[PDB]
């Protein structure tokens, strides 16, 4: 995986901005956000989500199909809230408005 190939539209600045957050809330540190592992994220960025939601919101970047995010998952959340490809409502649009990068 090569994130500047891969998104070349983020600056280095970003990308490095999301791998810290990305490193924030891998508490478990296997390289992986987990459901629950988002549950808290969401909730400390001011956006609870529900179990259901949650699993929703993974499920709409989760490309290879294992329930958590990568990394490369998670930048594309990133990718698609920049890019104009999240609905009003979803709570990956809150993700990203709320993470205050950017
Ligand atoms: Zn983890
Ligand atoms: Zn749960
Ligand atoms: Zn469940
Ligand atoms: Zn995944």
């Amino acid at each position: 995986f090569n994130p500047y190939t891969e998104f070349p539209e983020f600056s280095r600045r970003l990308l490095k901005d999301l791998e810290k957050m990305f490193k924030t809330y891998d508490a478990g540190r296997d390289g992986f956000i987990d459901l629950m592992e988002l549950k808290l994220m969401m909730e400390k960025l001011g956006a609870p989500q529900t179990h259901l939601g949650l699993k929703s919101m993974i499920k709409e970047v989760d490309e290879d199909f294992d329930g958590k995010l990568s990394f490369r998952e998670f930048l594309l959340i990133f990718h698609k809230a920049a890019a104009g490809e999240l609905q009003e409502d979803s709570g990956l649009l809150a993700l990203a408005k709320f993470s205050e990068i950017d």
